[PDB]
């Protein structure tokens, strides 16, 4: 089960643009100096890895990490078991994994000067934000509070250090430029399936409205909902009566209707409450966010779509976290993804 | 020949520490906020990838990228040919590739606040530095000035954008903490060989003085020379009679002596001038830096060592850049690395 046979593997950079400092470069002057003089910088490019099996069947899969993550989460679980990259090469799909602009091997746009600043232009903000171990613990629903685990947890307990070390900050790159890089990738590889997670959920939906080569989407616990412009349904605030979920993204209806042309599945793990929970902000946040997504999928289906919501507990899988593809039962989670691909013929040539 | 059979592959995080923000975490309060309140942050951890062949022979190889780079440079060349990772898995070595702390999938230590600042504490500097395309062009000796190639160049022309997109800034993480992470990796792996490049040259030498598991070093064009404390020889300034090379790193003789106990090879490419070249700063810089390394290797041999300098043109290979392992003749470069491993018994069990 750890063995993998690759016809080919590799990695490359795609997307991005260039920005430039003032003046001219002189090769006789000291080159190692604090200066943007005569400088050309490549910024906002994306890193892409691929592994291809011998005799691939069906469409390539593009795995797109969630917020603050990298392609590592598709490579291995925190306790060292095979990730979805290995599992789906074994399932005879070519597999692409990316580090989006601003994350991991993607570009972080900084120069000579305060972070993110190229002379007078602010490419990204100098002030950053970042989550904590404690924030990530409850965001990911390991348990209701740091140090605590829900009863039938599929988290790989004992490997907390490995898990939280994989997370980090994102600079303030425009979401337009992240979408642009993946649109370019989808043009490059041809017909494919996007497999997204959390923060890349809404970005993958946006990519699909720009790229007909996206033939299906599976999104693990997407973080932001998407609706036709001006048609966002009423969404309640959280139980604290003061907080709200992420403002839904709105796109013009002519683009939204492209989401009705491909199969789309949103997958949710366990321990999302049915009723308000004022004591546990992130549990309540997930309740209302999942509700918003159910309305988003309904709007897609009313336009002729093929969108569905899969709650892993309804499929017989209990205890999954916000990362079902690295949980202890990730092989069973992968089996459900294979089922989706097979149902729609995305595993056949 | 692109096919690769892996007994196993994966990745993991290792090394690093934690820093903590003020106060306590309350799961009832909004978790997504501009605050380090109650926050634990994992910082300065390293990303590690591994690919193991069936029936490995000899010691595992740890490939360590140069300055501003990532493990991508061992995966593929800019024009998409197999990198040393593939070539040496095919050569029946287990291959580790790393993204060191502060680069790629390694941690970049920043929080909520100005880049690198945790409340009143500066973990890394807010002001960054970075090379340009122009500076990298002449540092890497593609040619004497940006956009110009040496006639004999082994660079994969036409893939310049791909090449420069792989480079980025590094935050001011202490070199001690980078060495510490690799020492911990070497402890985990067991006996191994370090293959370093440019900025990681001096760091790999330091790791070997702390880790008897390092059984050999091959360094491609190391950037900083190393000497016993108080025994730095006379090194001239550059031809401009103003600039100097990087100040040599000095270590205790009792640690320096450990470098005499393992085989060490420094590898240099082509187009490094023999005589002073005041018109081309980085060509002259490489002349004096290579000279300093010659004296460093001499110092190791006078302690009973086996340290050698391989100039690729003397082996019949002409035109190599600062990245010989991604140049057009990188298969021939790899053959010379296999020759070194075989002479010293590092390719047998
Ligand atoms: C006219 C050719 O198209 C391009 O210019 C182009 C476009 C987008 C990304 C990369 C390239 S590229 O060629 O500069 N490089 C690649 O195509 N890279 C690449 N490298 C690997 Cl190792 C694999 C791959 O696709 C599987 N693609
Ligand atoms: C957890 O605690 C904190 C603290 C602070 Cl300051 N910022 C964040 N931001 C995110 O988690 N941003 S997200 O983009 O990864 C994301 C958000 C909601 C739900 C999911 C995700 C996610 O992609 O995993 N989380
Ligand atoms: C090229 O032009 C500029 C401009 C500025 Cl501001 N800073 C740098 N820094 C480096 O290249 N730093 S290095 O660490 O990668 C390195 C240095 C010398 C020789 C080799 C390397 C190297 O690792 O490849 N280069
Ligand atoms: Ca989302």
């Amino acid at each position: 089960k750890r063995k993998v046979v690759l016809a080919e593997q590799g990695s490359f950079y795609i997307g991005g643009r260039t920005v430039t400092g003032p003046g001219k470069f002189d090769p006789s002057k000291p080159v190692i100096r604090y200066s943007n003089e005569g400088a050309t910088f490549y910024i906002n490019q994306m890193y892409v890895n691929f592994q291809a099996p011998v005799r691939p069947r069906g469409l390539p899969l593009v795995f797109w990490h969630g917020g603050g993550l990298t392609g590592h989460i598709w490579e291995s679980t925190p306790d060292g078991r095979p990730g979805f990259q290995t599992l789906f090469v074994q399932d005879r799909h070519t597999v692409y994994t990316i580090d989006q602009p601003g994350r991991g091997r993607g570009n972080i746009p900084t120069f000579n000067g305060p972070f993110g600043q190229l002379e007078e232009e602010s490419i990204v903000n100098t002030v950053t934000g970042n989550s904590s171990k404690e924030g990530a613990w409850v965001r990911d629903r390991l348990g209701p509070a740091p140090g605590q685990f829900f009863e039938n947890s599929q988290f790989p307990r004992g490997y907390e250090d490995n898990y939280f070390k994989e997370m980090g900050f994102s600079p303030s790159i425009s979401s337009d430029e992240i979408v642009d890089a993946v649109v370019k990738l989808v043009t490059h590889i041809g017909p494919c399936v996007l497999v997204t997670h959390a923060a890349s959920g809404v970005l993958g939906m946006r990519v699909a409205t720009h790229a007909k080569n996206v033939r299906g989407i599976v999104a693990y616990e997407p973080a932001t909902s998407i609706f036709p412009k001006g048609k966002v349904p009423e969404i309640p605030p959280l139980a604290d009566k003061k907080s709200q979920i992420f403002p839904p993204f709105e796109i013009q209806e002519s683009y939204f209707k492209k989401l009705a042309k491909i199969p789309i599945q949103f997958v949710f793990g366990d321990n999302i409450p049915k009723n308000p929970k004022s004591a546990y902000w992130f549990l309540d946040w997930w309740r209302v966010t999942r509700y918003a997504h159910s309305l988003s999928l309904e709007a897609i289906n009313k336009l002729g779509g093929q969108a569905s919501l899969l709650d892993l507990p309804t499929a017989g899988l209990r205890g999954n976290t916000h990362f079902p593809f690295t949980d202890r039962n990730n092989v069973q989670v992968a089996s459900l993804l294979s089922d989706f691909l097979g149902k729609h013929g995305l595993d056949q040539n």
